């Protein structure tokens, strides 16, 4: 009928491809009778919609400047003013796709740091600097080669691709696609996707993307990937080469504190219509920093300042007072709620067991309680909490360091054969491939086993080898902002790693009071509330 | 026809949009040909009467104050006193950007809670402060997009979703659609039920929301739309993103007896046309309300109300002899029957081995007996009853601490190798997780192994750590309206919650009697009921 | 010839609504010749044969009394005792609030029970009480909204909904209209035929009820419906809402020899066109209910009779001898061949492996029987037949029971480790496969090991928990009906159940023997013939 009609002028009202023309007209050509009733014109009409819709060659335009692109990218969220130095780098890198235009064998620009501290905000950016469009793919919980590629093109209701899903949204082929967190791809039912993104994601092959719902493989050659990920190692391995590490580390509170007054606020109170009717002075945004946000992203800070521009509608909805309010840090808790955090922590009057210390997360840094139970019994040792074994080779470290230095530091003449352990690690493994928490271990276990209260507000990290000699770690300026932003002022450190002391700016620097150590029995002497 | 021409008015009357014009005409020029329509006149036929019926440019009022639906939502069901405030931030907030500014990019309200708390009431007493037409959608069981979208123009047959029916019937096109039970809908069948309520969602792509038995997309840019979940967690998660959360949950008792003293028993007595002639004392309703039901809102005590009325009717209509009846506590079981649950918690014999602890499950809050065995065998453990890891994690904390303490409860003095345990959790499924049953767990086993009886009618919760803490657990005011439905007076909570513990109302915190304690040496001292 | 004349002098004589009177007129402008054949005006006067034929306010003098319905419902079956107090509460409200029709929207009966008990014969009682005029319609498979709404009139089928039919062989506007089994009512077509009835439930949308045969909709004002069903389970959910849950269980043996005597058997005798030749005492009648059929309701007992009495007359053809000839149970195979089922199903030979739970299918009560074979191996649990987590649960907590309890049952003292335990049920796919066989799993767990006879001739139902108690189960006066069909004599029930026990008949009661438990305990020392 009339949609026979619209089926069938969409034939050649999308000037289509070639092969793509080819199955087009055999769709025709089992077309040209009744558009619904039998099944198999069903099919046939979202096989005909999901092939015509999808866009064919198209693009939009393309700038190779880096000065206006300087300008909009020093404006995302106060602008970080050195790594974009590094994607300044990377757009120099397209600067030369000449012979062959892709340049692959090269960088794609995985961006890793903690969620949300303005990397969509950095392709939003680079999205407005080039005047393309933007889109966003979240591959959280994917494990199936449907999903990504194509399914069966035997059933109604079969599913395209995730990916030409997004394409076919976007009207042309060069949109900036996020694909965010595709380190959480998996493998368990019908097959890993993770190559089918690799031949999405090579020179030479998404020109070619292999579709199974659309039984034409689709050319996707000239699309801006973009790709954001909060680990670094659960990547696909083959899919780690081809990229540039470009580190967003997380934000300290003076910077924080910039981009709530030039920012956030400003947007938050254009959001619920108080233009020129509240005003925050600046301790109170210290306060809400300070006492009401644990984090290193600044999600959770919009959120705040968006619950009191929304209660500030509220009061002046009922009774128009004055020409500009003033909200101190005095009666912030009237407007929100109660104050969820401490801003010292050091009333935590020191434990006996417990070991703080510091972590490397997917979510960037945290700290973390190493929790030791030592009971009577015949001796033994068991790790729980969802650990791996890399955690518990490294208290066996800790242990065979500890087996030879008894009566030094108030311990028995053994444990190994009289006192049980019970090590509770709240998270398990890092997903760097290390435990970077022996020598927290090693002061978790010597405090509990000399029963003697190991001092809290001394966060920690650092190894204990075989030898029980202190190795250096990787990732140390995510753990010092980490220390930073809870405000902890003492680390102990293995010494050889102060080299990476010299790409740590000065603001962290004066409260992180440094012991480089390099020995087990000198985190035990500097640490314990006795002075072995 | 005459008909036809009364057709060919109505659609020429009604101010449309000219491509709604365009196509409307052209199925005019294509009918009043098949005069014995085999379905050619029959599906333009309807469609055209489609056409006319769904409201185009249908005008309605509107209000512009917060003050009247203060005026308004005190007389629905009660005041509620907390979610009043967060309706009119939401209003408020609505109100002083209205006029179309640039910031219409809002949240929607989502209502969470148990089924029946006065969510669709809440619906009807803002829609009666704005002067707009009511209207629900049910979203219970909905898979394809058959429902929501239109799937046939072609013959008359499937047909528009959901939306233009509820539409058509509301006259203006501006209501206040419910769209209920967001959660429960899922990809069932084949289709997709997400996406299209994130485009129903999304105030930018709405303005030209289409279907599929009509061809021009409609205009449901002015609908207030809001929704309506019993679980926050099995929402989709693009859809939980532009959703603002507004959290009911249950009543206590005495709110219950005020409710049915205002709202509720008078209107049963009016759907039973026993006015003026049967009376219920204070004891009657409080009777009802706590020895014939559980459930966490008002539903039960309708059907209950119910009853009594129609029995009433019953009970005159053979035979008038009065002036007006009187009921008290008395003479419940003559109207009702056998109590279905039991009175107060005070009498309910201390057992040896079990613990109530208490849950939100999201259709109302619960106790949980967790019953654990001692088996005497070699000394393994054994956990039964929908349980991961996490009560493993809880089972072994609290056997860590008693293995430390054997001396401190009359126990043995080596039980890791001499006694099995068999932990049996009743409910393993409640999906507010965590280890928020630790002093449960360990009050349960120590009265295992200690042969001591533990005490009923004394609710608690916590966690519990290796060294023997209690540490905080979230959701305070959930778990107290669980023990204040359930029937229970005495709560132990940690004491790191007595900060949050004045953030409540003071309505829940009447009746019970809270006993803050830190350390698991507190609760076994006070929850068993003889000396060890 | 004047069947013109005759027509219009009808269908002026057969009072019209006047837009029906309009549309008559509409249907009168096409005629005047006086030719046959006619592919247009046959059409128009078989239309015409409808609309002179359709009632339009014609009454039936409707009683209200409460008392006269009683008073009639004393001559339907021997007694319910239970659904006609629910009919006299449902029919006092509409005797109060009718006329007052401020209050409506009634809800509409469901009658929910096993095939063959008085469900039509409780509408045709009260159709006899309230004079009007009693007529079914069978709503069962029903899958095409155009069977139950009009047809149209363009091909041939021209043919009303068949609430029209039932609407012409009645001929008045208020009678009783029931919808036998409106859950069978399927929905694979074009037209989904639940939302149709609820169209005819409305009582609003009742006054226009749209047919696509007749040009006018309809109203269906007074039409007091009435709903039938066999679970509620099936229903779609918005028409599950507006109902009434009357529910009818089956009957006892005491029962069905009563409605055998007093009411069907005189209508089987003087239907077959005898009368006053035979005579049946309560041997043969017994003998025909438990060794004849396996049904709840009456349907077995309706037709063998009346192939009794047929046969009789067949007897009566070859000689008039006497008018007398006795039967009884001895002498009764003559008539009926072969009989079908055993005699005895309660003496089943007190062996070993064997339990005899209680339950039901909704077609009528059943007898599960469960087995256990104790075989050697390493300890482990096998469970086939349906049987998911719950009862193999349920028989780790018997197996836990027995381990805390080895010295008195003469059990290894350590048997976990020895022996593997293959439960077997035959029926899980019957329904309630959640824990109802507590007690059952335990006698069989118990007999299996301890090599000990288990009882035939003693049933049981509840459930075990882990420290060794008996819950309380729902549900008490179906699971003791068909604990009186099938045979039983003894019946263990939990303590907890005992209150609802005086909520049954006292018949019920003195045919049964109820031995009450509250533990594991009593009925081990119940049910082992020898206990050591």
């Amino acid at each position: 009928l009339s949609d026979l009609e619209a089926l069938r002028k969409k034939i050649e009202e999308v000037g289509m491809p070639e092969a793509v023309k080819t199955k087009a007209l055999k769709e025709l050509d089992r077309l040209e009778r009744m558009q619904q009733g039998s099944p198999e014109a069903t099919v046939a009409r979202t096989y005909l919609d999901w092939l015509t819709e999808v866009p064919w060659s198209k693009a939009d335009p393309e700038v190779l400047d880096i000065n206006h692109t300087r300008q909009v990218l020093d404006e995302d969220h106060y602008g970080l003013k050195d790594v974009k130095e590094r994607i300044l780098e990377y757009l120099a890198v397209r600067q030369l796709t000449q012979g062959l235009d892709v340049r692959n064998k090269a960088p794609i620009l995985v961006l890793v740091g903690p969620p949300g501290v303005g990397k969509t905000s950095l392709g939003r950016s680079i999205a407005r600097s080039m005047n393309r469009k933007f889109h966003r793919i979240s591959l959280g919980g994917v494990r199936d080669e449907a999903e990504i590629r194509g399914h069966r093109r035997t059933y109604i209701g079969a599913m395209p691709g995730k990916l030409i899903h997004a394409m076919k949204q976007v009207g042309v082929i060069n949109p900036v696609i996020l694909l965010d967190e595709i380190d959480k791809m998996s493998s368990d039912w019908r097959g890993d996707p993770a190559s089918a993104m690799l031949e999405v994601l090579d020179p030479e092959q998404n020109n070619t993307f292999t579709d199974h719902y659309l039984d034409v493989p689709y050319d996707l050659s000239k699309v801006f990937f973009i790709t954001t990920a909060n680990t670094l190692q659960t990547i696909p391995r083959p899919l780690l080469d081809r990229m540039e590490v470009i580190e967003i580390p997380g934000y300290t509170n003076m910077e924080k504190q910039a981009i709530a007054r030039q920012y956030l606020w400003p947007k938050q109170v254009r959001e619920s219509g108080m233009e020129g009717r509240i005003e925050v002075t600046d301790a109170a945004i210290l306060r809400v920093i300070s006492e009401y946000t644990r984090e290193a992203g600044v999600r959770g800070l919009e959120r705040e300042l968006g619950k009191i521009a929304r209660k500030g509608a509220k009061f002046w909805l009922e009774g128009a007072w004055e020409g500009l309010r003033t909200i101190d840090a005095s009666d912030i808790p009237t407007y929100l709620g109660i104050p969820r955090y401490r801003p010292d922590k050091a009333e935590t009057e020191p434990q006996v067991g417990t070991a703080q210390g510091l972590a490397w997360t997917p979510v960037g840094g945290t700290l973390l309680t190493i929790e030791v139970a030592a009971v009577p019994g015949s001796g033994k040792l068991s790790l729980t909490g969802q650990l791996g074994e890399v955690m518990k080779e490294s208290a066996q470290a800790a242990l065979t360091y500890l087996r030879a230095h008894t009566q030094d530091y108030g311990l028995p003449e053994d444990f190994y054969n009289k006192v049980d352990l019970h090590v509770h690690v709240p998270d398990g493994a890092t997903p760097k491939d290390g435990p970077s928490a022996g020598i927290t271990m090693a002061t978790a276990i010597a405090s509990a086993l000399s029963r003697r209260p190991a001092r809290m507000d001394i966060a920690m990290t650092g190894e204990v080898s075989l030898r029980g000699k202190v190795m250096p770690i990787g990732g140390v300026k995510e753990k010092l902002l980490a220390a930073h932003q809870a405000g902890i002022h003492k680390i102990v450190l293995p010494k050889d790693n102060e080299a990476q002391l010299e790409e740590l700016p000065k603001e962290v620097l004066e409260g992180l009071e440094i012991k480089l150590v390099e020995d087990v029995g000198e985190v035990l002497e500097y640490l314990l509330l006795p002075e072995p």
